[PDB]
């Protein structure tokens, strides 16, 4: 082949992979959107057609960012008007379109600037937030009853959360759920009041004649926590001339003697929802079950039915405490925790009994609970051929806890080595969506007979081009280091010959939980290196790493900043140990964590590598979000930790950093590590007399996503490698 | 010679180019400080010795960062606690100390954090400002008393002018002036209740965990600018225990119909004041002259001796309008304004007649009037040899117009073309500080005789140095462009064949008013890059540049991004028809103004240019302050000149910059040209799809001056310019 996969290849997307995003509505019936069409694809018969011709919306008037379908088929809910916030968080506009009566509501509208909403889970209620309070909507037509009164901008948030709660514990803006059948709101309030504010610049366009400061509650390190209390409301009993009541469920014991956060909300039955609160030191976390007394109208967490999660060599869970899986009846759960011998595995629990049992064993990780049947859990796990860059769909039989299949493993062993899983209400039929380390293959299954109905998308258009290309190939393998294995992937350029010299480029990321070595199938700036510019591009994941068990990943507790670090220059010492490596190009590279990971080594001062770009680094862990920092690190004063705090900074490094090439960007507007961080890096360089090499980014946050900037950033970054390997 | 003037000889000032810095008292003692040793020159005979021990202090407790002696030898002021703020203020702490009773005082004393402290101008009174309001001291132990009460942090500045009448107007903090008596003290008050404020980040230590963000009263082109009144207040009248009044003096009717600014003031007699005016749209001043009704208590500005100065072609004076020079009686004053061709000459006024007299004329400038006696009027002017560069003494006969004697021209012709001048008290004795084009050279002399007593200070220590090295020559020339001469200065490495290309750098300022081609002697980076690289640093003054008369200054009114940069692309053209440029590697660069004028330049697609630096620019008019942009550009409005201002952006030509190599530099705190300036030229460029080089400095201002820094950035700079030039 003549050709190359070019870094324009990478910018422009000359080569799509192809998704099938599919979405189920009901046991049999989901959802597929086709050129603005969307269709009903019913996976029983297979006599699938249209519900929503594409031309419904051509006089709309609005361009449409999204569309909801409330689960009773009657409604269509329509977000137009996004503006991104934070990682998930963002405002939208939204109209209400009745399906049965083709016809666009005009009265009691959802307002403008609305920051949530959702469907009652069965029927067609509506919980929307907007001004940082909570208001229901039982028919899409009818006065909107509302919950809360205290929301206040950046200090009072009821069903959403703050930035912090954002971002490191629940992954979303929102803090709302329904109870299974449409009765009860529950919500959570945080009090931002005594948070302290991060404040950076915001430029906007070139008519902008003063720059904006924004200004974010964002708790560093050790400083003023948000606050927490839960709520729970009937949405049925609801007088439209009476402010609601919403039942505080109040947290336990051990928990208010101080400072705690909120960390899971799962429903268990109709009238019984789970909690768990983890303590500002997370090695310790509690569960709370409770009931509603029909006759009290209270709510009552039997202290019998509390459930401890603890940890001494770590923290709790892989980033927070996993959530449980309740059967029908709601008197057990399913849950993943950590084993005896560190391995986190499903354990099965009774309500009232403090012991579980685990249902499964061994030297290998679940990764999570997928679907729970009257017959069967199913699950996903690194298990097949002792591969934790694997991913696969497995079975176990309720009635017996041995007779375990494997739906994936044997589909495509080539192909398909990594799996996720998509399943029906009732997990009558189940979306295989394969990621590597083939082509993304997405194929539909019925639970009952295991057997594979339809293959959805096999990306054969995408593997016609690349058959033109001189694509990369890529290893991936262990070491052992210790009595450990540690597991690497190699990005080999087209035609690799092992007896040449390859330049090495090690790609970084390291964080705790991380893992940078998997079998999935990936068209990056990576693939342009190897395949065109003849460099290795490597990864390797050391100690902190996850899915590997508690003894890899808590190796870095209490101590960031340390071994993560070593082993990342460890494990280059080893790639030049074999044959293939122009030792004297060695680089590193990486962006957020991994950037903190990339100016570390550098500035440890091993001369194992010549240059190194740190995208968006931490420097300095006093400066990073408590729930986060605090995870790993505790508290940053003389009696906690705030000794391997302040020996942990890239400052600190500066001196070092004068036997190396060194490239730092950082977004201007992230709001997640501050410019600030990167801020204090350059002036510790600049003390110490070291050139280096900057690049900031002008209103640009943590993903520097923006499509202008983004390509900016790897191209600039291009050169940078090219000029540090000599290359033409 | 086998060395050369190296990076490191810049940075670290290998050679010191020695000053001799004295300080009059009388009309024949001046100080000199050595060693610590506070010793005083007696003019008249020579027999000078001790005045202060430099052990004096030695117990002090403070390091002592400036003195200030009483003019009635009794006192001497200590400023130590030194404390930046912007070009010119800063806040200090201050102790006093009895000179002819060897103590130290130690009641009432000076607060900390002082703003600004000053004698009264014969005697020993201290004005002192303090939180804004200004407190008067008698006696250095008697208790002070509050002239003002209305000083609000960034709004309410008595005494003091706010961040744009520092800057822009005055070039000082302090907003005080005594009447030459020590009766009156006049003073200004700054409002700036309605100014914008400009917010940035500044991150201190690595210790500080939440930024700061300072926030300064800043208008920017076209915004609410602050207002100012004017008061005068009898120092000796004053009870200690009645608030003074101060009696405003209220400014002319042409002003109040409008925003207007105080650009001038200057006192006449022990009871007479002169003000000068300008409106908003700086093309007309007018003066008042207001005397005591001593019966009254009032002030007077008799509307028949007011003068006004105004322009048709410009602005009114260089940057701002000229401080008039009164006679002893106080019925006439000299003044430097712009004559019927445009050279700025002396004209001769009479307190009552509006029209003046031209005592001097010709196609040159008077720079400065320097003293006036019974008998004589001291100026500076570049009149000699025709040269806007150089700068002599010269002296008028009062008596006769046309008795005009050089006191400089003549002394040493080859080493010393600029000259500066200190006078001693009436005027008796003068120090001459020539410039160059030789080394500093600091010489005594007496008024009566012209006769030059003693050399001060010949450098002749760096000279011995010097001839060990290789220095780069100077010259300096004009071209003809229209009739219009244009002088430019080359800094030519050692042994400069003019029959070999050497690469160029073009240095640029070019500003209105400026002037970068001069006779001055400079060991700068210039010289590192001449002597080490071999390359020539060329200057040009094309037109908008200052002291060649208002038909060159003015040639760039309200048309500024245009015949400044293109003038400075031409001079380029014309290095390369000589035949000694490289003309495959011509370069740009330049701080603040000049920084645009590169930006400019590099974005007008001349392809003249390779590579370019632009540190500190402006970018966007619109984005700096009122009073120096309005002075130029009028406002930003359609039915004034919102057109050119919006077609002179250096983001409107982001494209053409895919034509050069470009490093852009900004320090972050930069309180002048906000790193706003950069971050928009950034994003431009990002938006286009061009590449370039960046740095940023945290915390820096527009100086980038702090020692590490300034070292980072030369350094820098250097080695961007050598990879441009290919320089091993
Ligand atoms: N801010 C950090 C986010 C880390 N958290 C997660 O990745 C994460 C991912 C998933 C979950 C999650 C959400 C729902 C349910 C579960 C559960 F199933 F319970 F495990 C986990 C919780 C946390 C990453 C980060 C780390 C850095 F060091 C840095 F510099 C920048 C960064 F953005
Ligand atoms: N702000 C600009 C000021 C340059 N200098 C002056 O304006 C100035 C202003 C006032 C005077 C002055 C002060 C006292 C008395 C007199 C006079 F009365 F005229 F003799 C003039 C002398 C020089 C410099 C500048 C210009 C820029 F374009 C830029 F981007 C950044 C900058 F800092």
């Amino acid at each position: 082949s003549r050709k190359t996969y070019t870094l324009t290849d990478y910018l422009k997307n000359t080569y799509r992979l192809k998704l099938y995003s599919l979405r189920w509505i009901s046991d049999h019936e989901y959802l597929y959107k086709q050129e603005n069409n969307i269709l009903v694809f019913n996976a029983e018969y297979g006599n699938s057609s249209v519900f929503l011709e594409n031309s419904t919306f051509d006089e709309f008037g609005h361009s449409i960012n999204d569309y909801s379908i409330s689960p009773d088929g009657q409604f269509i809910l329509l977000e137009y008007n996004y503006v991104k916030q934070w990682r998930h968080s963002y405002t939208a506009s939204y109209d209400i379109y009745d399906l049965n009566k083709r016809q666009l509501i005009t009265e009691e509208r959802i307002p403008n600037n609305t920051q949530w909403v959702t469907w009652s889970p069965v029927g067609h209620k509506l919980a929307y937030v907007w001004n940082n309070d909570i208001y229901v909507k039982i028919e899409p037509n009818l006065p909107s009853y509302r919950i809360t009164w205290t929301g206040k901008e950046d200090i009072i948030y009821n069903g959403i959360t703050d930035w912090v709660y954002e971002e490191e514990v629940f992954s979303a803006y929102s803090a709302l759920w329904w109870s299974p059948n449409g009765t009860f709101l529950a919500y959570a309030q945080f009090n931002d009041t005594e948070v302290p504010l991060i404040e950076y610049s915001f430029y906007s366009d070139e008519s902008l004649q003063y720059p904006k400061t924004v200004r974010v509650p964002y708790p560093k390190a050790g400083a003023v926590n948000p606050t927490v209390k839960f709520f729970v409301v009937n949405t049925d009993s609801l007088s439209s001339v009476t402010n609601a009541t919403s039942i505080q469920i109040t947290a336990p014991a051990s928990m208010l003697i101080g400072d705690h956060y909120l960390c899971d909300v799962t429903w268990a039955t109709q009238e019984r929802i789970s909690l768990q609160w983890l303590r500002r030191i997370q090695n310790y976390s509690v569960m709370d079950i409770c009931d509603y007394d029909e006759s009290s109208g209270r709510w009552n967490c039997l202290v019998a039915r509390q459930h401890i999660e603890m940890s001494t060599t770590g923290w709790v869970g892989r980033f927070r405490p996993s959530e449980p899986h309740f059967t029908l009846d709601g008197n057990s759960f399913y849950k993943i925790i950590s084993n005896e011998e560190g391995y986190r595995h499903i354990c099965y629990f009774q309500i009232d009994k403090k012991d579980c049992t685990f249902i499964t064993k061994g030297t290998w990780e679940v990764i999570g609970i997928e679907a729970l049947t009257s017959d069967y859990l199913y699950y996903i796990s690194n298990e097949y051929k002792g591969m934790p860059g694997g991913r696969n769909l497995y079975k176990i039989q309720l009635s017996d806890y041995t007779k375990v299949t494997c739906l994936s493993c044997e589909l495509n062993p080539e192909r398909c080595q990594y799996y996720s899983v998509s399943f029906s209400k009732e997990a009558k039929y189940y979306q295989l969506r394969c990621s590597g380390p083939g082509l993304p293959l997405y194929t539909l299954h019925s639970s009952v007979n295991d057997k594979g109905l339809r293959v959805l998308e096999d990306n054969s258009a995408l593997d016609k081009m690349l058959q033109n290309v001189q694509m990369p190939s890529k290893k991936l393998d262990f070491i052992i280091l210790n009595e450990t294995k540690f597991w690497y992937q190699m990005i080999l350029p087209p035609h690799f010959d092992k007896s040449k010299k390859y330049p090495l480029l090690l790609d970084v990321y390291a964080g705790p939980c991380s893992q940078k070595a998997d079998t999935v199938f990936r068209l990056n700036w990576a693939t342009y290196l190897a395949s065109t510019e003849n460099i290795i591009v490597a990864s390797f994941d050391g100690r902190g790493s996850g899915y590997q068990g508690d003894k890899i990943m808590h190796a870095i507790n209490r101590r960031l900043g340390t071994f993560e670090v070593e082993d990342q220059i460890e494990a280059a010492r080893q790639f030049s140990k074999m044959g293939f490596v122009d030792n004297k190009r060695i680089a590193i590279w990486g962006w957020s964590y991994g950037g903190y990971v990339t100016s570390m080594v550098l500035g440890s001062g091993s001369g194992v590598f010549k240059c190194g770009i740190a995208v968006a680094p931490v420097s300095r862990w006093e400066y990073y979000d408590s729930v986060y920092t605090e995870r790993y690190m505790g508290l940053p004063t003389p009696e906690d930790n705030l000794d391997h705090y302040r020996n942990s900074t890239v400052m600190s490094r500066a001196e070092n950093f004068k036997q190396v090439e060194y490239l730092l960007i950082h977004g201007t507007a992230d709001d997640n590590v501050h410019f600030q961080q990167s801020a204090q890096i350059s002036k510790a360089l600049v003390d110490v007399g070291v050139d280096f090499q900057a690049m900031w980014y002008t209103d640009e946050d943590h993903g520097i996503a923006s499509s202008t900037a983004h390509q900016h950033i790897y191209t600039h970054m291009s050169h940078f490698i090219k000029q540090c390997f000599s290359l033409p």
